[PDB]
């Protein structure tokens, strides 16, 4: 053995120890699943050799307005396309789905009206009773509008344009968090008019079933405020309404499709409204966690972060549920920590979303900036949902190398991929995210184990029950054995 | 007590202990320290807040080309160059003093030519006998040209422009890693010329110690190449030669000024070089460690780390002083792992690094994707220079408070800060990357005790001896009661 020799066991052993605490590093392959991770990882070495020796771009790592169009022509999106991902975790029901079907259905119902609002952007609402009561804007008719346009293709070509945030590059055309941020609630506020009455609402939630479920996903969990749901003649629903609505929905879909999963509810409500108002979510949320208890999952808050309220402030409502007699355990889904600052209020919030018992993390993008915090929620079993785009285009990093949860990766820590808000940014519902996450979360050696312990950590990091869990899980593995099978036969020689 | 004062001690616990853990933690400051603390403190919140609150840029984290103005308009620029710093501990020669300087004195004397080469950038060199002999540019006596322009300061304002990095914003001029280094190379290429003659190269040096002196830094340890300087006739002096001129302008420079700590020596090599000549460049480190134990420290290797060799394609000459009888200890002062990617060739050069026993380690940018090299690297002292300002400008990360190495100074790693080409992208010799320290990698509740940490983590990690550093520090604490009095009594009543 040469001197030379004895460093290169050394170096051997040193970088197999490392290499052994990243995400995914138990998982055993099949010779077959190995035939696919090969497949994978050679695509992926040749975009790292050439953008690093070539000394030219990695597109993988570029803007998603200037990428998405690159993946869609890679053999390896193909494959994560067939994968069946498992579960998306972390969704929010009125951006899951398609502009394309709000355009192309929604909008060609009667008493549907738009307007250009005061930022000169298109506005959608439903009136059943004459003319929206607001007349800051000048409302018209959508079909009247349609039918003096002469081309209807150029007319919801329009439309579409006017309601997504990929029409341009958003790095490029809203380059600061205030801007970038101002066109997302300016989305949100687009669609609420015409996405909050009930028949569009209710088929809006199938249409997220069926893409998620064209997408290969077999179960998600939804992010949804629930109520407010409206009537053409002025009625308003309330949490329950909606809940119900989902659940017959979400029945209805798992008869028809057996290898669906299903889908659960989280009650959603806003970083900025008064106390006294999240108060009455929280009792509403414990009354309906209490009469669904297999359907309703818990309470989150939502909005943007950094400006509004932190978690703290509104201690005294999430606290209620705990000061009953006897206590009550009103499971929480917190977002936290979705910010580049440091010792702050809001990355703070990971401190109260730690000691009320929340089941998972969003973001937590600030959370390896903690290392006692990362070390009681590993402890705690407290897993992180990374929606990387969403991360990119509402201006948390660059380059997807950047992202502050590579490390954390890195170390094993228990995380699930998922899509924010994919229908505002046009990313499949979670191909898109899958891929970013293959191509930039993990290093050049690193292909299908990885891929394969998000599937998984997706069903062991759901809200399901443990019978639940077994379930599904029989079910997805039955889709994975047929994905693999089908892909090894269309790929290695017969 | 009450549900909501468990709740709230239990919080403050938990903070604590995770905020005990950062860099500076353990620091305990007199009355007059806290003076200066607050005064530090109040500033940085105010910009912290008034970003987030009113939801507007943060200027230190922006593009250096952008934030300098505004932070030589701030009052936590002031205090932090009167702060005695400790020492630079990364430093290249031939970017460590102003151009300015280049611009006013080298470009000056006699035989100084100038030429436009097919980028259209200007080259500097000096011949003596007779223009230069190389006939693809056209070279021009510079005294005639300045004589001809009529306007003295316009012209050597032009000439500093055409060699700075920070004429034009680099993030957008040069947008991205290929653009901004065929940049930065360039910039070495226009003053390889006229730097390597004697005469202009002592004077520099000397330059680079007044510099760092008046910026309150009294060590530097200085990464050169050390050979090549040559004379008016031709002649070209080996590396003992530059040893010994940088030996005696230190020694010259250390009686003149007391209050001085002193300044070193390493031997720098190029990553794109062929193994012979960096085995003869290990040969040449070895015997004047061997012959100047005390002023020459140990060998690395400079240039970009993507598209160049790794330590591996070195490491029979790497390797070579261990294998001598008895082995040679040289010691190591790597760059590694400056670099976006993982699992890479680039990034495993820590692993080499380590096992090569490196005293520090140059940018590490990727560390913290390797859980066991962290660990293995924090237990063998190994420190790591950190270079915001370059790492900002050579394409490794846009916003610094997204610096990969933020959470292992919230985990207490043992880092020093240093600016890495100062003169070449307009910066104070370590003041304006200790201000964007504090403003970017540390959180809102920390100024001074980690300023202070730095400082003595620059004495603590250099590679000075035992009795040397016990000296140091005497030094360096009597100018640190010395600026803290000073500034407490101009900003105290009397
Ligand atoms: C987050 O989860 C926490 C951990 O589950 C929750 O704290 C738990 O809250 C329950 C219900 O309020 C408490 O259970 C009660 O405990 C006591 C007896 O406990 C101790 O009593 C003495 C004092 O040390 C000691 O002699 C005993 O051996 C016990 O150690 C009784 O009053 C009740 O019968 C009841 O069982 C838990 O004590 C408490 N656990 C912890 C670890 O604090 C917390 O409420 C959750 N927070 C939120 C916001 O949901
Ligand atoms: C980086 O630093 C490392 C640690 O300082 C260096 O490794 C050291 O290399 C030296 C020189 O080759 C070794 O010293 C020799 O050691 C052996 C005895 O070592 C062991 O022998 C048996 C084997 O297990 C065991 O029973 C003994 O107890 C000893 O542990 C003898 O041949 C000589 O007397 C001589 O002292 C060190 O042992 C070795 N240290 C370690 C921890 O491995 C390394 O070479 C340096 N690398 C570079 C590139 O500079
Ligand atoms: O109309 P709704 O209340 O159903 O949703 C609209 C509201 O959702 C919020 N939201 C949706 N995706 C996210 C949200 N907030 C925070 N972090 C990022 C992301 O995870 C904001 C919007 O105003
Ligand atoms: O040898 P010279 O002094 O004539 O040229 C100086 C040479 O140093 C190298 N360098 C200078 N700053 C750095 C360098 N390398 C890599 N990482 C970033 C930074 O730390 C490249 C240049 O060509
Ligand atoms: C770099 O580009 C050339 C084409 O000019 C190609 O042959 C080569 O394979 C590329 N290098 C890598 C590592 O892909
Ligand atoms: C929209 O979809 C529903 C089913 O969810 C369908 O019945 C209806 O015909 C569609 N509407 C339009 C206008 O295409
Ligand atoms: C929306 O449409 C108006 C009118 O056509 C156009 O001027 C504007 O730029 C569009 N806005 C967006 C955000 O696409
Ligand atoms: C926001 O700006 C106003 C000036 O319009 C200033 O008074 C206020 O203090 C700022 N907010 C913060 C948190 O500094
Ligand atoms: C150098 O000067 C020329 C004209 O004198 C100008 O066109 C060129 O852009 C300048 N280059 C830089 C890098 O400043
Ligand atoms: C340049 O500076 C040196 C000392 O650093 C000094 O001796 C010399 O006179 C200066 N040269 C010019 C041309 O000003
Ligand atoms: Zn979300
Ligand atoms: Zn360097």
């Amino acid at each position: 053995l040469t001197s030379k020799a004895a460093y290169l066991l050394k170096r051997n052993s040193l970088i197999e120890e490392d290499a052994s605490r990243k995400l995914g590093a138990k998982i055993v392959l099949t010779n077959e699943e190995k035939v696919l991770d090969d497949f994978i990882l050679a695509e992926k070495r040749k975009l790292i050799d050439d953008s690093r020796l070539n000394q030219t771009e990695y597109m993988p790592a570029a803007s998603f307005y200037r990428s998405k169009d690159f993946i869609d022509t890679t053999f390896a999106y193909k494959i994560i396309q067939d994968m069946p991902k498992g579960g998306a975790l972390h969704l929010h029901d009125t951006a899951s789905a398609r502009i394309d079907w709000i355009v192309s259905n929604a909008t060609y119902r009667d008493h549907v009206y738009m307007c250009m609002d005061q930022d000169n952007f298109v506005r959608l609402t439903v009136s059943g009773t004459g003319p929206p009561a607001n007349s800051g804007c000048e409302w018209k008719l959508v079909e009247t509008e349609r039918a003096n346009s002469g081309d209807i293709a150029a007319f919801d070509h329009w439309l579409k344009s006017n309601i997504s945030l990929l029409t341009t590059d958003p790095l490029v055309t809203y380059p600061s968090l205030d801007k970038v941020w101002g066109r997302f609630d300016k989305h949100f506020s687009q669609l609420r008019g015409i996405i909050y009455h009930t028949p569009i609402r209710r088929d809006y939630y199938r249409q997220i079933l069926e893409e998620f479920r064209s997408d290969n996903v077999q179960y998600v969990e939804v992010r949804s405020s629930l109520s407010g749901f409206f009537e053409l003649d002025g009625t308003v629903h309330d949490a329950e309404f909606g809940l119900n609505l989902y659940k017959s929905v979400t029945e209805e879909f798992q008869r028809e499709y057996p290898d669906f999963i299903g889908a659960k509810i989280i009650l959603s409500g806003l970083r900025f409204k008064s106390q006294e108002e999240i108060l009455n979510e929280v009792k509403i949320a414990m009354d309906l966690h209490k009469k669904y208890p297999d359907f309703f999952l818990g309470y989150d808050l939502v909005g943007q972060e950094d400006p509004n309220f932190s978690l703290l402030h509104y201690l005294d409502a999430l606290l209620y549920p705990s000061i009953q007699n006897p206590p009550y355990r009103l499971p929480y889904f917190f977002h936290a920590a979705e910010t580049n600052w440091q010792e702050t209020e809001v990355d703070y919030n990971l401190a109260d979303a730690l000691l009320l018992n929340t089941t998972r993390v969003g973001h937590g993008f600030a959370l390896i900036k903690h290392p006692r915090f990362t070390e009681l929620a590993k402890e705690n079993g407290v897993a992180v949902e990374v929606n990387p785009i969403s991360n990119q285009i509402l201006g948390l990093v660059r380059d997807v190398r950047n992202h502050a949860l590579v490390p954390l990766i890195a170390d094993d820590y228990p995380i699930v991929i998922s899509s924010d808000d994919p229908g505002a940014w046009e990313a499949s519902p979670l191909s898109h995210d899958f891929y970013v996450a293959l191509m930039d979360l993990c290093g050049r050696d690193t292909a299908l184990t990885f891929l394969k312990q998000l599937a998984l950590n997706s069903i062991r990091y759901s809200a399901m029950s443990d019978t639940e869990k077994v379930a599904a899980k029989a079910k997805w593995t039955t889709q994975w054995d047929k994905f693999v099978k089908t892909s090894v036969e269309g790929l290695k020689p017969h």
